[PDB]
């Protein structure tokens, strides 16, 4: 015990051509992700899937935010409106629109992402950091 009202449980990169799963278990030690990375082949299409649970009461204005950094320098910020969710037994899944990984030699390499899941009360449901490595091939 106990069970919070909102629990963010997973991040998944959904990519048909990836040879293996690309998932972060957000119920564990989030610090471990900083020394790990997901590899994506340059230019491939993918979505980001955020999995979460609502256990007791409605939460309005859920929002997913990603800040992308390159060698510690912020290069992009994207906010995604997730919406209002009530409680249920099954996990909820939020999928971002389809995006393409960067492509071309100058754009390959390592990127870090600072992710935040929040709501209209500005609740820090979860904050975590993870890495993407863009390569010529899988």
């Amino acid at each position: 015990a106990m069970v919070p009202n909102v629990v963010v449980t997973g991040l998944t990169l959904v990519c048909s051509s990836a040879p293996g799963p690309l998932e972060l278990d957000l119920t564990g030690d989030l610090e471990s992700f900083k020394k790990q990375s997901f590899v994506l082949k340059e230019g491939v299409e993918y979505r980001i899937k955020i999995s979460f649970r609502v256990n007791r009461e409605i939460v309005s204005g859920m929002k997913y935010i990603q800040h992308t950094y390159r060698k510690g320098v912020k290069i992009d910020k994207t906010d995604y409106m997730v919406g209002s969710y009530g409680p249920r037994a099954e996990h909820y899944h939020f999928l971002t629109p389809v995006e393409e990984a960067p492509k071309g030699m100058l754009a390959r390499g390592s990127y870090s992402i600072k992710s935040r899941f929040t709501d209209d009360d500005k609740t820090d449901h979860l904050s975590w950091e993870w890495n993407l490595t863009i390569k010529k091939d899988w």
